């Protein structure tokens, strides 16, 4: 796990970069699970919406440096997407709006693999009109507001990873953050799922997504595991065999569909079921 410098002190993740042994093979098992996930849920009642994020070096190619993504990354999101409307799974289109943001501001941090507080919201405001566009919620609205405090320096994750302290110098500089809070005006209808995109209070992905639904959310995202595990951990657990929700929203970044996950603690006769669903 590696970070590639970028143009004007970016940093990028290199797992948006790396080529991957034997990729193919792995994203079809990865999509293999994912469907299998998705008739899971089908089977209990609840609706799967998938949030493919897509790469910081594809939303912004402007500050990729000398290094460029290997060829496996060319066209990654697209086929991601293809791949997911083969297997009946909807995925609402994030890159687009996301890259329509641009203009307002950052949408992910310089230094930082995630997005900024403005570019989650961005995305929860596409995934919201998409689940309203499909009549996937019902229930009475619940309001949110969302107040924005001060703003400071942040050290983003990918600076770990450059080489030492003799070298602190020449770091790049912190990029800046805005705290954002997100409360109800005062079982729940939908579940979040994902990784740190999710799981980070410091980018209030489940408070965007509160206020652009209208709507309780409850968060089982983790952070470190990636997309997968944090989902198979929620299909196993008693929140959702007691009380399903009508939606499941599952932030999924692009990046890790060909990066291989460790199953060893699953039974395989339940990966099985979830391969074979079809």
């Amino acid at each position: 796990p590696g970070v590639v410098l970028g143009r004007d002190q970016w940093l990028f993740s290199d797992e948006e970069f790396k080529p991957t042994a034997g990729a193919e093979q792995l994203m079809q098992e990865n999509l293999a699970l994912i469907r299998g996930v998705r008739d899971t849920l089908q089977q209990h009642g609840s609706q799967l919406v998938l949030a493919i994020v897509p790469a910081k070096a594809r939303v912004y190619t402007e500050y990729l440096g000398k290094e460029r993504p290997a060829s496996l990354h060319d066209d990654l999101y697209n086929q991601f997407h293809a791949q997911a409307r083969q297997a009946n799974v909807f995925a609402p289109d994030l890159m687009a709006p996301m890259e329509q943001a641009k203009a307002r501001g950052q949408v992910f941090l310089r230094t930082d693999t995630h997005w900024t507080p403005m570019g989650a919201e961005v995305a929860a405001q596409a995934l919201a009109e998409a689940v309203s566009r499909q009549s996937l919620l019902n229930g009475d609205p619940q309001a949110f507001i969302t107040e924005a405090g001060n703003t400071a320096p942040y050290k983003g994750d990918l600076t770990n990873f450059l080489p030492d302290p003799l070298f602190s110098n020449l770091l790049p500089a912190p990029d800046n953050l805005q705290k954002r809070t997100t409360r109800p005006v005062d079982q729940i209808p939908v579940a979040l799922v994902g990784t740190s995109y999710s799981a980070n209070p410091h980018w209030n992905f489940l408070g965007a997504l509160q206020q652009a639904l209208r709507s309780d959310v409850a968060n089982y995202a983790e952070d470190g595991h990636g997309p997968l595990l944090p989902m198979l951990k929620y299909l196993q657990s008693d929140a959702f065999k007691n009380a399903a929700p009508q939606v499941v929203v599952w932030e999924f970044p692009e990046r890790y569909l060909p990066m291989k996950n460790d199953l060893s603690s699953f039974d395989p006769q339940w990966i099985a079921q979830l391969k074979n669903s079809r």
